[PDB]
C-alpha cells in the first residue's frame, strides 16, 4: 500500500559539497516534516558521479501530492529552492510499488 | 516514520536496477518471491528495499542492499555465487534479465538510513 | 486533469500484429475501464517502431484505481500476454496540462 | 489523415516558471495561429523533470514546413524566440500518425 | 530545396551479413527506384557497433511520404520486408536539412 | 574510402551563431585541409539544436594527419575558440560504405 | 603513436560465463595474435553490468584495419565468432589518444 | 586480484586543452603517487567526444578508498580539484575486474 518516490539529480561539477551543505543546513529541516517520510538520502560513489537519489515514502498518491503541494506553497520552501535549483544540472524522478518481500513496505 | 541515531557506524547501499523481459515481470517477481530472497538475504545480509516501478522505465525492477564497506560486500557475494542453491537458482532468473546496472551509494549524515 | 504518457518500443517486424492486436482486441476491454484514451500513435520520424499513448485521468489514485481494475479483468489477462511479447521496452510519465493547454 | 508533431523540451534548472510566463504571455499567442493547431502543452510531473512537452497538429508535412518557415519570418517571433531560447538546456522532436482508433486523428 | 532523411539500424549480433545479403541482393533493388534517391549505404566500424545507416533525398516530405508509401504496397518489398525485419533490434530515424554551404544540397 | 560522421548538439538559441561563424570564415578554412567534406546539416526533426557533418577521407592515416594539419593552422587557431563554446556535446564514428552505396 | 581501441560489449543475460569460457578457450588464443596488442580484458562488477571490455593496442589506425581484415577472413576466426555472436546483445567501441602522460603510450 | 576503475569525463566544449594543461602540470603529480597505479590516461579521438578516460589499479575496493580518501583530504588537491571540476560537463565511473587471461590483472 506504501508508495516510494526515488529523485534523482545531477549536480553541476563542482557544486556538490555546496548543495548538500544547503540541503544540510536548510532545505531537509523545511521539507521532511511536511512530506513526512525521507527514507534515505545519497550520493553516488561507483555509477553516475555528481548525482544525489533520494528516498520519499507516502502513504498514497494523493496524499503525495497534497504533502507535495503544502511543500510548494510552504514560503521558506519557495525563498529555498531558487538557490538549490541553480545548481541542479538535470533531474528526474520515479514512483516504485515494493514488493510483498520488500523490508520498505 | 523517525530514526534515531548517537554514533556512526559506516555503510554504503548497493542500488542494482533490472530492466525485465517484456511478459516476464510476475515470472521474475515469482522466482524471488519463492525462492531467490530466501537464500540471497542471509547471506548478502541487509536487504534494504525491492521495487517495481509504476511511473518512470517500466519493466524494470529496483533492489537496495546495504554493507559496511565494499569489501565486506566482495566477500559476501562471492559467498553467494559460491552457494549451490544460488549456483541452481541464478541460471533461472538471470534469462528473464534484458538489463542490468548497479551503483554504489553513500548515505549523507542527514539520511534516516545510514 | 493528468495525461499519462506511455512510450513502447515493439519488437522489429511486428508492429502490424501489436496494431491487430490492440485494433482488434485490447483497445476495447482497456478504454471502457481507464475511461479517457486521448491518442494512439506510431512514430513515423524520431525513434522507430514505436508506439505512443495517452491517457487522462482525474488523479493518480484515480489512474491507479481504474489500472487495478484493469488488471482484475479476465479478458485484459487473457490478452496481454500476447502484447506483452511483442514488446521490446516501455515507459511512461505524467505530464501536467497548463492553463493555455487546449487540452487541460 | 493528420500528422502530430511532439516537441520535448529540457529547461535548466530553476527556470520553469520563467519559461511558461513568457510562452503564456507572448510566444503563445504569436505561435499558435500561424501553425494553426496547438493540441496539447504539458510539464512533466513523474518522469524527466523540468520537461515541457508541446503537440501541434498539421494536415501535413509540406504544410507544417510553410507554416514553421512563416512563424520564423514573423518579426514578433524574432523579438521573442532568443528570449525563450537562453532557457532550453535540450530539445528534440517527432511526427507521430495516429492510429485508426486514435480520438485525437 | 531538397531534403535528407538518415535512418539508423541497430543489428542483431551475428546477422549483419545476413542483413547486407538480403539488401544488396532483394531488397535495394526493390526499394531505390520507388525512393528515388538513395544517397549513400553504411556499416559503422567506429562507434556504435553493428550498426548500418542510410541516407534519402526527397524533394519534400509529403513526396517521401508519397513515395515510402508506394514502397509498403508493393508486392514484392511485402514478401521481402518481414525476413529483414525480424534482423533489426533497433531503428530511429531523423530529417536533415542541408546548410547553404554542404556541398549535398 | 571512409566516411566520418561528426554530430554536434549546440547550445540553445546558437544555432544560427554557429552557422554564420562557419559559413563565412570557418569552412573556408576546414573544407580545403580536410578536403572532402560530403555534407553539412541542421536537424529538422529528431535531435534538435543538432549539427551533423560529414567528411572522406581516402584513410584514417590520412584523417589525422590532415586533422593534424588542421590543428596547426593560424587561421583555425584563431577561429575554433568562438565555434567551440558554442559546442554542448560533440561526437563522431566512421562509416564503410557498402559495395551497393552509391557514395562509395 | 600508438593508438587505442576500447570495445564494450553487452552480453546477454546469464550468458557471461559461456561467453568468457568461449573467448578463454578458442577466442582469444586466435584473436590475439593476429591484432597483435590486447592491453585488457574485463568484465563490469560494478557500473553497467553484464558487460565485458576489450583494449587493443595499434600502432596507427590503417595498421588497425589491416590486421582487423586478416581477422575477418581468418578460417578459424569464421568458425568461432558466430557462436560468440549470439551471445552479444548491443557493442560499440571507440579511439582513444593516450595523453604525454600516460603511463601506457 | 587487481582491480580496475574506469573513471569517464566529458569536458566543456573549447575547455579540453585547459583541461589537459591543469592534469599535465599540476594535477597528476599529486594524484598518481597518492592513488597508486595510473594505469592509462586518454583523450577520445574517434567516439564520444570531448571525453578523457584513465584508469587505475587498486589491490582492493577499501584500499581504493582509503586512497581517495587520503587524496580527498590532501590540501594541494583541495586547491586544484575546484579549477579541473568547473570544466567537467558530466562524470562517471565504474569497477572494472580483469579476466584471467587479460594481460593486465
Amino acid at each position: 500500500h506504501m508508495i516510494v518516490e526515488e529523485r534523482i539529480y545531477r549536480i553541476r561539477g563542482g557544486k556538490m559539497q555546496e548543495y548538500l551543505k544547503l540541503v544540510r543546513e536548510e532545505g531537509i529541516a523545511i521539507q521532511a516534516p511536511i512530506l513526512g517520510n525521507l527514507i534515505g538520502y545519497f550520493v553516488t560513489d561507483i555509477g553516475p558521479l555528481s548525482q544525489v537519489i533520494h528516498m520519499w515514502g507516502y502513504a498514497s498518491l494523493d496524499d503525495r501530492a497534497e504533502r507535495r503541494g503544502k511543500l510548494a506553497e510552504d514560503q521558506r520552501w519557495q525563498a529555498f529552492i531558487p538557490r538549490l535549483s541553480v545548481l541542479i544540472e538535470s533531474s528526474e524522478n520515479r514512483i516504485l510499488l515494493p514488493t510483498d518481500f520488500s523490508p520498505l513496505r
